[PDB]
RNA sequence: CCGACCCGUCUUGAAACACGGACCAAGGAGUCUAACACGUGCGCGAGUCGGGGGCUCGCACGAAAGCCGCCGUGGCGCAAUGAAGGUGAAGGCCGGCGCGCUCGCCGGCCGAGGUGGGAUCCCGAGGCCUCUCCAGUCCGCCGAGGGCGCACCACCGGCCCGUCUCGCCCGCCGCGCCGGGGAGGUGGAGCACGAGCGCACGUGUUAGGACCCGAAAGAUGGUGAACUAUGCCUGGGCAGGGCGAAGCCAGAGGAAACUCUGGUGGAGGUCCGUAGCGGUCCUGACGUGCAAAUCGGUCGUCCGACCUGGGUAUAGGGGCGAAAGACUAAUCGAACCAUCUAGUAGCUGGUUCCCUCCGAAGUUUCCCUCAGGAUAGCUGGCGCUCUCGCAGACCCGAGCCACGCAGUUUUAUCCGGUAAAGCGAAUGAUUAGAGGUCUUGGGGCCGAAACGAUCUCAACCUAUUCUCAAACUUUAAAUGGGUAAGAAGCCCGGCUCGCUGGCGUGGAGCCGGGCGUGGAAUGCGAGUGCCUAGUGGGCCACUUUUGGUAAGCAGAACUGGCGCUGCGGGAUGAACCGAACGCCGGGUUAAGGCGCCCGAUGCCGACGCUCAUCAGACCCCAGAAAAGGUGUUGGUUGAUAUAGACAGCAGGACGGUGGCCAUGGAAGUCGGAAUCCGCUAAGGAGUGUGUAACAACUCACCUGCCGAAUCAACUAGCCCUGAAAAUGGAU
RNA sequence: CUACGCCGCGACGAGUAGGAGGGCCGCUGCGGUGAGCCUUGAAGCCUAGGGCGCGGGCCCGGGUGGAGCCGCCGCAGGUGCAGAUCUUGGUGGUAGUAGCAAAUAUUCAAACGAGAACUUUGAAGGCCGAAGUGGAGAAGGGUUCCAUGUGAACAGCAGUUGA
RNA sequence: CGGCGGGUGUUGACGCGAUGUGAUUUCUGCCCAGUGCUCUGAAUGUCAAAGUGAAGAAAUUCAAUGAAGCGCGGGUAAACGGCGGGAGUAACUAUGACUCUCUUAAGGUAGCCAAAUGCCUCGUCAUCUAAUUAGUGACGCGCAUGAAGGAUGAACGAGAUUCCCACUGUCCCUACCUACUAUCCAGCGAAACCACAGCCAAGGGAACGGGCUUGGCGGAAUCAGCGGGGAAAGAAGACCCUG
RNA sequence: CAGGUGGGGAGUUUGACUGGGGCGGUACACCUGUCAAACGGUAACGCAGGUGUCCUAAGGCGAGCUCAGGGAGGACAGAAACCUCCCGUGGAGCAGAAGGGCAAAAGCUCGCUUGAUCUUGAUUUUCAGUACGAAUACAGACCGUGAAAGCGGGGCCUCACGAUCCUUCUGACCUUUUGGGUUUUAAGCAGGAGGUGUCAGAAAAGUUACCACAGGGAUAACUGGCUUGUGGCGGCCAAGCGUUCAUAGCGACGUCGCUUUUUGAUCCUUCGAUGUCGGCUCUUCCUAUCAUUGUGAAGCAGAAUUCACCAAGCGUUGGAUUGUUCACCCACUAAUAGGGAACGUGAGCUGGGUUUAGACCGUCGUGAGACAGGUUAGUUUUACCCUACUGAUGAUGUGUUGUUGCCAUGGUAAUCCUGCUCAGUACGAGAGGAACCGCAGGUUCAGACAUUUGGUGUAUGUGCUUGGCUGAGGAGCCAAUGGGGCGAAGCUACCAUCUGUGGGAUUAUGACUGAACGCCUCUAAGUCAGAAUCCCGCCCAGGCGGAACGAUACGGCAGCGCCGCGGAG
RNA sequence: GUCUACGGCCAUACCACCCUGAACGCGCCCGAUCUCGUCUGAUCUCGGAAGCUAAGCAGGGUCGGGCCUGGUUAGUACUUGGAUGGGAGACCGCCUGGGAAUACCGGGUGCUGUAGGCUU
């Protein structure tokens, strides 16, 4: 009739069997949920990025 | 001799007083079809596939195999997106004019962009050679650095379809409520130089009998009234007695009315009681029977709603019922037969060869969910992407030493409100005095009179005081949780922006360049994908912990274990202690032991404690408390004593005063208070016994004998009392 | 050096539910193959016989048997049993046991016969006691009726008797 | 199922059909609010299809009209059923003849009772006995009696109960006898049940062992009994829960 | 065809959790504090509570103020009306439960308003990292307020809520409406609403004792096990009671235990079944002793009684009522003690009760039906197996066989009362009133026995007798023992009779001597007495235990014993 | 050495009382025509400059309260990990590491940024 409602007893070394990962860090983090306003001005940015490719290439020469 | 409980099964737990199993032989349970998904093998490959048809002596095989190609119709793939109308996946650079106006017409090129990683490949300064050198003949190896970068991953851009917001243009045989564009967000199972198709095999899920066996039921169509129930037809049957209804006859008594008496008669759902029919009690017999309802005795009725044969009628959700849900062929709260039907089952039982490797869960969320599923977790299988190097034919390295990871520490840096602590800190709770001056405190001895007064109790205030808190708190641990400890870092410049803006401002992005002592310890090779079974009843122990008197109770946290696990020890034992396991030999241990059972103390083991007429004897653990002991052993504190202890024996133990008041006597001793002095060595105006009260004993106080240590209160070891249960018994 | 082979070094080995691999483990049938085996003896079965393998299992000897069978490479299954109150068949212990006890009752002699408690005849003693244990029918049975013969089985002992 | 089909019905209210109660005797009280049943529509509320009118191009929409039924209103309790409270009130208290009220409608009349109906209860009182949770009689604010069923009343009953006489082996308290068994023999010859089996104490263990541990111990093969055990057999518990 | 009626009939349903289920409750969807063990998470029908709303302002800005309370003043005015000053860290208020938060605030009073509006995404919370709900940060419009910075897309924060399908409304000069076109209609796209509270969301009343099936010891009713609140029985302290005096006998306030003979709590075993109350019968065990034996104490003069010790050997009864266990009464008694053994004991019985099916009453229910309410009637099966036990043969071994024996071991048995005498004695003022020895008998029990008395009697012994039968007499028989009187033997009855037993070590206890502790002391060493107990005797059986003794195989080849170390094996 | 305006940290800054304040400043102060608000020119707003440090403010003082920081409390309480340690239990001791809080007793009583004044 009645039973055991709730433990976590061998919940923790469940956890560990396969080990309890990070996530996995990576170079480039998403750019998803950051400021639309902000966002929209990077990419008019990198848009407009490729003029000035002869300043910079002046200036670096 | 040692070890050894009976297997299977469900279960937290089986040798179980849990179920199945007397024995043996043969049979006996995950199959086939279809559809999916993924993996693997094969062929072809932007294709692929003839499976349906046809052609080929119509045929032993051959119902096969071979071929078709204007039989590829068609399926699947090659294009997506939208409800739909419909629309429908190529960018980059280099130039001139419009204003190179976030830009329109073209040119000329290349043909899916870029960043960071990236196996492999390429170049490569410099090194390696011999009998030797100044000077080159040719190829092999190592090699710092640099380059092109597969697949794949992360990110940023771009393109297609839907849908919003904004805004300016363009096109025309239809100038329109027409058509087409652009920019910025956002929705898509998309594009971004295809990977599919067919066949085979495996695994998983599913629909089908669906691993095998199993309901109570439901439906369709039939067979039964030979038993019984009831109606009808036509037959048969029921000793002997008792009571004595109406009708009738006679006699008697009566003034009459009429009454009485004796016969006769033979009624009755009448009585006793055969046969018949039934079936009360013995709760008799029997109860694997004579019998799937019988037998013995005892019983009910026995002229009637009586018993009975045969013939008939009523048939299943129907009949029939003097009614019990009774009876309807040993079947009735819905008969029997066949079929639908191998009905369904979240439930029970079973589920067939060996070895090897890996190896669980009883938890999360949802469910008319709680004996079940889905889902995540735990598992297995298949891989794939990388890292370290592999070394020298034998021999022989010639600061600096892998991508990365972690149930760990260290160094910094945060987080917290438990334990503890606190209440003369807040909020609540709570004890006691003290000191104060006001009051709707009671009031308060003589004060109405100005309580002339000021004594007391309250409340209040002040400074203290005792005790507390899971749902209080100033303070505040231990254990714990997060982050960081570099090349994705640091530092220099430069470019872009429509965001931001006093500003060469801020911020973000991008492009070059330089920095390597690789910036704690320790250990370890990592990353990533697909498919996936079983499980989803748990239980136990230390510690924390809630409810409960408690529980071998119920419920949580942490870790470990049992389940799933054998082995050594605990005699015995799922969980305790040690330790985890291939088959063996030698050595040594753990926990635990070493009188004998029973391996080992058969040591000239050490020091003590302890006697029990219920001794004691080892984690869990299998039994005990308060309170006692002049049993004994230690210890603590105090006290006395050669100015003579303690104990024994022997002396004294006096006056006021028979002290005050209680009285009926209380003289030291029933009592209420007081609590002295003189003689002293000592004497209490009294320790108890005692008396009516006295008296008499005796103490507390001194003295004599005795000559050396003694007394008291505690304390904690072992032992004893406390300590009573049922078959005879358990270190 | 059967490269699906051979060799070397190091570490490791518990296991239910479950997953996977290997099987020169086993059964049946099909395509190949063994110039396979076999009446000078196949399958099957039995065996204090000899062995191999961790194991599933297998080979060989002896006996019996009397006509078919197996190895290897592939293929395909109605392919492996201790259980299921399993299905069918057979067999034990129980066990020479329970039992052959309702309705009073048999005895003597003889015959037949291998054989007599049970048959038949005779003599006794009893019972049913006319609402019968008597004599005849209906339903139902279907040859049980009646003679002769047999002594297998049946008549829960026997039988010379019998439905 | 169906036919103007069929049963009652070869019938006709002294008859068929449907109910309740249950001979005789004696009574059968109050309640029509509820639920039923039934009766008249009295304007009258609601109320389908069809039909009618309007709008519309039509589909369609709207409106009017209003069958039965329900609703409204009467009757009905030998229809189902129900028959409680509260306030005041008599010259001892106490009760309430009397007067009012509330829920609905009426408040349990006559009778009967610790009854086969009463919990408390083994009620209280009387009787019966030495002793009575029994019996009878009586009382009655009766948990929760009661009138087509109440209260009686002869006869009857394989109905339930109590007492008395007689009678007895029911008992004190058992014994003996008979028949058939059982028993033994000749013949014949099953079945149930069966993991293996079968001596105990304690321990631990799924918390009551035949097996295990520690002890006690253990001597072929059997016969007649016996009913302590085998948590004996018989049946997949019928109670309880779940599905 | 339409409407009404329609359990006459059909089909179906009649939640879940749950210290069994039902009744109760909601721990079923949510929120606050605690539990919770200082990150987060964490359970029980854990604790204290709350929710299914309310608000055009209680939403949004801005401005200005300060709240609760207290002190001191002021006509009525007082503890509370209003006015003034001062103190006032919030001790108030913020809609509600609680917690957090808040002072020129988030509170109060005003002014203006509608950001409680139109949109796309991202994120947090529960989480599977699904949804809903709620929430956070942005972005794009359109606005409100303020001088402005700013703030606002509901409420200071933590809760206040809801899928598919369907319906309804709103929006796009939107799409489709099937050969084309127009118009109604319908379908669609996007967003609100109508709701599932069992709150991830079926459309749902009972009863069954006439019942059924698949199961469950996952789960109750009876045993057992853990526990011991409750029940029962003890202990410690001693305020008091006891004329006096705590403790002869008691024991308040407290406090420590034991028992499993009560009742609970739990749910470990059993649901392919462990027969469930009581009585009857019978055995054994416990002691927490009612009586009896031996004792100690007293508020013990005697008698009677009370308390305690060793102690379970022995006994603990006959009846009325009731099914009863209990209970109560009558009567006897030495006493009429309490318990266990699967609440001992159903293949031992009985079946009164509970607890099937029939039936009546009362109450409940519309009804079927229900009722730890009453009443009545209601099938009690099997042993032949194994062991246990009771008896009965046997078996091992001594060469065979017999007689006579011993005793290991096991069992074990006696009990209680009355009368006389002691003795009208001790004691006592008196009333009353014992005991030891001895004697005579009983009760219960045991073991026998049959002379006597009684019972039986099928000696089928002998008379009598009924009905029938053999022709009658005589003699008999049949009637399941025809009936009846008397009856031998045998068996048998407290229904007759007989018999029933000694010692030892000791317990409790009282003592001796005697230290410890120059005293005392039953104790420490050493001694004594001492009992229904214990052991043995007497009595019953006689070991896989012995002893002594006897006889030990032919009238024929036939066996055996002793002697020999005699031999060969 | 100070002040003013705006501040940062937000008591070492707060609170109670007393003393001192030169120069600027900050204030008190005067008034209501305008701006603007009131029951009230008290507040708010505006226009001023006779007087004053009386107050605010600043500095100082108090065996001051508080606050801040040390000591003591105390290696105490508590606690990680361990044992076949003790005890009938309740609980306690030890090993291994960590380690508080009152009461009581000391010291301290704002630091500072920007901009602008005064102080011989
Ligand atoms: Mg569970
Ligand atoms: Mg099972
Ligand atoms: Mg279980
Ligand atoms: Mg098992
Ligand atoms: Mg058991
Ligand atoms: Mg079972
Ligand atoms: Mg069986
Ligand atoms: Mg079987
Ligand atoms: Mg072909
Ligand atoms: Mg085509
Ligand atoms: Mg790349
Ligand atoms: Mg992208
Ligand atoms: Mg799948
Ligand atoms: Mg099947
Ligand atoms: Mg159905
Ligand atoms: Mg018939
Ligand atoms: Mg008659
Ligand atoms: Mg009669
Ligand atoms: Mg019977
Ligand atoms: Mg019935
Ligand atoms: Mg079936
Ligand atoms: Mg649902
Ligand atoms: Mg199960
Ligand atoms: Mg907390
Ligand atoms: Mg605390
Ligand atoms: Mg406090
Ligand atoms: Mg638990
Ligand atoms: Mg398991
Ligand atoms: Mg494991
Ligand atoms: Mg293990
Ligand atoms: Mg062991
Ligand atoms: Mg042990
Ligand atoms: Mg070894
Ligand atoms: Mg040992
Ligand atoms: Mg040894
Ligand atoms: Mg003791
Ligand atoms: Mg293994
Ligand atoms: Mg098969
Ligand atoms: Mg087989
Ligand atoms: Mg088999
Ligand atoms: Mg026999
Ligand atoms: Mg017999
Ligand atoms: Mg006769
Ligand atoms: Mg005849
Ligand atoms: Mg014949
Ligand atoms: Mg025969
Ligand atoms: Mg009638
Ligand atoms: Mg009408
Ligand atoms: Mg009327
Ligand atoms: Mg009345
Ligand atoms: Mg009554
Ligand atoms: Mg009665
Ligand atoms: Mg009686
Ligand atoms: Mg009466
Ligand atoms: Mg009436
Ligand atoms: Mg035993
Ligand atoms: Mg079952
Ligand atoms: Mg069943
Ligand atoms: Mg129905
Ligand atoms: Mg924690
Ligand atoms: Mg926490
Ligand atoms: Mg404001
Ligand atoms: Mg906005
Ligand atoms: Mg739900
Ligand atoms: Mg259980
Ligand atoms: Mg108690
Ligand atoms: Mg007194
Ligand atoms: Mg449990
Ligand atoms: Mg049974
Ligand atoms: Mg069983
Ligand atoms: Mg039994
Ligand atoms: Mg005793
Ligand atoms: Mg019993
Ligand atoms: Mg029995
Ligand atoms: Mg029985
Ligand atoms: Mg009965
Ligand atoms: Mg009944
Ligand atoms: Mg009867
Ligand atoms: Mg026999
Ligand atoms: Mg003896
Ligand atoms: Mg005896
Ligand atoms: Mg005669
Ligand atoms: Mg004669
Ligand atoms: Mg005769
Ligand atoms: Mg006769
Ligand atoms: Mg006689
Ligand atoms: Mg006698
Ligand atoms: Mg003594
Ligand atoms: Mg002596
Ligand atoms: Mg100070
Ligand atoms: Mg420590």
């Amino acid at each position: 009739a009645k039973s055991k409602n709730h433990t976590t007893h061998n919940q923790s070394r469940k956890w560990h069997r396969n080990g309890i990962k990070k996530p996995r860090s990576q170079r480039y983090e998403s750019l998803k949920g950051v400021d639309p306003k902000f966002l929209r001005n990077m990419r008019f940015a990198k848009k407009h990025n490729k003029k000035g490719l002869k300043k910079m290439q002046a200036n670096n020469a």
